RNA sequence: UUUUUUU
């Protein structure tokens, strides 16, 4: 019942360019910004529009009780994607960042979020979000929505969070009482869009994270039915770790004249602070090979691990076998309840239970403090899938290790993981290699 | 049963 609004641009209006360099950053030669870029590793896709990097927060001319939020956090300098994502957002063009996991992206989008809804009008009654922040689950739209409400105590700006399997009513509350930000899955705001309880007519600013996910074949046609809503001469920004090949064209259909910046290798990569191990074994040794890791990792205090596997089923049995055989170990998986998932995910965030058992439910996005183990029980469908996975530890600028059950079924896959362990310097598994060579 | 994504 959603059509593709055709906006008449003729009668609204709202403030795009306002960002002004700092003088700091306008007296940077273009020597100095070279170096700047080379040193933080940012890539400018070349002919592309694009403000210089800022090197500190203060650059940015966030409102001061932004910067209260940041000391409080006790961050001191931006990452690298900060650098050159604050800038180009600020300015208001349309953009893709893609950098590696934990390495900021949220930040990146939230506060130049904050920075353009301060310049725009006030929200009257009944008008809808001017931010719309798109995330692929459930979880990861709670955390972000929980990020910007951090950074908004202290001002005018309200922010919910519109997601299934939770009640309507006080989302429904939260959108009528008004919210300037506005952090969503697509279901539910394709539900909500439908019946009247919010609308797009003041989105200036849209964000779609996990953006190469947002892309993919399942997710697509709703994030065109949500964007159809949204005139056509907003602003519109993408983030991932990953940005494989066939997003990009199709990326396009929901941008005009962006630039592309990227920290890091420009090929397919993990985050560097991850020790990668790969085990290569039978399906029917996973159990045991399993136990054995988890003895040696719960005899250490930092134990926090998240262990993924490919189906719901799976997820459930091996769940039940770890808890029969007795481990302290929650799963989490798109079959349980809301409720569920929320109760499991906020113990395994506070340090109450060690062991998450989860689906690709939980492989993007989620920031956990201190887990420090990642165990692919199964392989993933890809390789990009892999890096995100194990992109759940090694967060910021911690360290972390990743495990994997790799199996003969795996095999037509071997040849990318090795060309993502190369690309980290990791050691590779002779065993790996005499898989594939034979 | 890939996995997510409004009852
Ligand atoms: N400038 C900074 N300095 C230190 N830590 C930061 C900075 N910006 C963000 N963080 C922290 O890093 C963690 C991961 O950030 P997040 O946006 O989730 O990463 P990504 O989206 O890039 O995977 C979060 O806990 C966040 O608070
Ligand atoms: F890339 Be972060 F892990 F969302
Ligand atoms: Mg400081
Ligand atoms: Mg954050
Ligand atoms: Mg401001
Ligand atoms: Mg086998
Ligand atoms: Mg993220
Ligand atoms: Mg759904």
């Amino acid at each position: 019942l959603r059509k593709k609004k055709w906006d008449l641009s003729e009668l609204p209006k709202f403030e795009k360019n306002f960002y002004v360099e700092h003088p700091e950053v306008a007296r940077l030669t273009p020597y100095e910004v070279d170096e700047l870029r080379r040193k933080k590793e940012i890539t400018v896709r070349g002919g592309d529009v694009c403000p210089k990097p800022v090197f500190a927060f203060h650059h940015a001319n966030f409102p001061q009780y932004v910067m209260d939020v940041l000391m409080d956090q006790h961050f001191t300098e931006p990452t690298p994607i900060q650098c050159q994502g604050f800038p180009l957002a600020l300015s208001g063009r349309d953009m893709v960042g893609i950098a590696q996991t934990g390495s900021g992206k949220t930040l990146a989008y939230l506060l130049p979020a904050i920075v353009h809804i301060n310049h725009q009008p006030y929200l009257e009654r009944g008008d809808g979000p001017i931010c719309l922040v798109l995330a692929p689950t459930r979880e990861l739209a709670q955390q972000v929505q929980q990020v910007a409400d951090d950074y908004g105590k202290c001002s005018r700006l309200k922010s919910t969070c519109i997601y299934g399997g939770a009640p309507k009513g006080p989302q429904i509350r939260d959108l009528e009482r008004g919210v300037e930000i506005c952090i969503a899955t697509p279901g539910r705001l394709i539900d909500f869009l439908e019946s009247g309880k919010t609308n797009l007519r003041r989105c200036t600013y849209l964000v779609l994270d996990e953006a190469d996910r947002m892309l993919d074949m399942g997710f697509e046609p709703q994030i065109r039915k949500i964007v159809d809503q949204i005139r056509p001469d907003r602003q519109t920004l993408m983030w991932s770790a990953t940005w494989p090949k066939e997003v990009r064209q199709l990326a396009e259909d929901f941008l005009r004249d962006y630039t592309q910046i990227n920290v890091g290798n420009l090929e397919l990569s993990a985050n560097h602070n991850i020790l990668q191990i790969v085990d290569v074994c039978m399906e029917s040794e996973k159990d045991h090979k399993l136990i054995q890791l988890m003895e040696e990792i719960m005899a250490e205090k930092e134990n926090k691990t998240i262990i993924f596997v490919e189906t719901k089923r799976r997820c459930d049995d091996l769940t039940r076998r770890m808890r029969r055989d007795g481990w302290p170990a929650m799963c989490i998986h798109g079959d349980k309840s809301q409720p569920e998932r929320d109760w499991v995910l906020n113990e395994f965030r506070s340090g109450k239970a060690p062991i998450l058992i989860a689906t690709d439910v939980a492989s993007r996005g989620l920031d956990v403090e201190d887990v420090k183990f990642v165990i692919n029980y199964d392989y993933p469908n890809s390789s990009e899938d892999y890096v995100h996975r194990i992109g759940r530890t090694a967060r910021s600028t911690n360290k972390g290790t990743a495990y994997t059950f790799f199996t003969p079924g795996n095999l037509k896959q071997a040849r990318e993981l090795i060309k993502v362990l190369e690309e980290a310097n990791q050691a590779i598994n002779p065993k790996l290699m005499q898989l594939v060579d034979h």
